[PDB]
């Protein structure tokens, strides 16, 4: 019956629809169709809003959805899966609005068939504020999960030789890039992820050697350095060495220098400066008063260079810093003109028009 783009509920299963869709949408239930249909399956409802100029059927339709999201969110604030996947969802249905119902600043990249999908008689922006403002929500949320999995793991898997092994800690970055990848998760915001996590990972073992028992010796200097590598390598292998997340750990890789370089003739010294500059100057110091196999005057004329190069600020690096999140636009290829709505989920009272 030639369908365009678009789909009706009546007014009323605005609540089933958003409950079946939300709710009780389970997303191992594959889709097998789109790993994000349900932002889509969205729009093409707000295109029949859109259609009848029904301002209060958009307005009802994404508040719902957003007390939906927010809730599903709450009641699994623990799984990485569901955010990942409301994340993405989440960040579709951004796409799709600034897509569809975008103006020529976001037509630059749509068919015509594309720029006949659009929106023709609401304008949006409002609802594309709050929704951007959300994701911005799911993504810190995303962090805090993936932080609770690996801050047991990075002291272990890093500084100690031998539950836990790089192994476990590269295991688990394989496991957050396969569910983000198979949730449709743009590679912008995957990116993003892994180069808050490797600051993490160099914060939270730097802290720790600035710390514990006591600093550790060149012994711990060699294995982190070649933890760094394998983790260096492991992103060069699922192309994310453009994520900047090895720059992220530029002061651990000084450290773990920090322990091997020679220190103390005078041309030792010199070196440790030119190197850690990455490093605040009472780090160094700390780093070699705790080392283990350092000589004060060895230490004086270290400090005596670095005068302000610079010193001091508080020690012990937040690594909650959270970086900022950005999601660049990224219009889809797919056309609702032909996306399949399977039957496994209750949304037959939806009609295609």
């Amino acid at each position: 019956k030639d369908f365009q783009g678009m789909l009706e509920y009546h007014k009323e299963d605005e609540a089933l629809l958003i409950r079946n869709l939300v709710t009780d949408l389970k997303p191992q239930m594959l889709s097998g169709t789109v790993p994000c249909l349900p932002a889509y399956i969205l729009y093409m409802c707000i295109r029949h809003a859109d259609y009848t100029n029904d301002d209060l059927k958009v307005h009802s339709l994404l508040t719902s959805t957003i007390n939906g999201i927010k809730k599903v969110l709450k009641k699994h604030n623990d799984d990485f899966e569901m955010t990942s996947f409301w994340l993405s969802n989440t960040c579709r249905l951004l796409h799709c609005l600034k897509q569809y119902s975008g103006d020529e600043g976001f037509m630059t990249q749509n068919t015509a068939k594309q720029n006949e999908h659009c929106l023709k008689n609401f304008d949006l922006t409002e609802y594309r504020q709050v929704l951007s403002d959300l994701s911005i929500q799911i993504y810190q949320q995303l962090i805090k999960i993936a932080e609770g999995v690996l801050q047991p793991m990075i002291v272990s898997a890093m500084l100690e030789n031998e539950s836990y092994c790089l192994e476990a800690i590269i295991r688990q970055m394989n496991a957050f890039h396969t569910v983000m990848c198979d949730q449709g998760l743009d590679p912008e915001i995957i990116l993003q992820v892994f180069k808050q996590l490797f600051y993490m990972i160099n914060a939270v073992t730097l802290n720790n050697l600035l710390l514990r028992k006591d600093v550790c010796s060149w012994s711990t200097g060699m294995q982190l350095r070649y933890n760094i590598s394998q983790l260096e390598e492991w992103l060069r292998g699922r192309n994310l060495h453009q994520s900047g997340a090895v720059q992220t750990m530029e002061p651990l890789i000084q450290a773990a220098q920090l322990l091997q370089l020679k220190k103390k003739t005078q041309e030792d010294a010199e070196a440790i400066c030119s190197l850690c500059t990455s490093l605040s100057t009472q780090q160094i110091v700390k780093i070699l008063n705790l080392y283990t196999p350092v000589t004060v005057a060895f230490i004086r004329t270290i400090q005596a260079q670095l005068q302000e190069r610079n010193d001091p600020q508080q020690l012990l690096l937040d690594a909650k810093h959270m970086f900022p999140v950005l999601f660049p636009f990224n219009p889809s290829s797919l056309t609702m003109d032909s996306i399949h709505i399977p039957a496994c989920l209750n949304l037959e009272f939806l009609n295609e028009v």
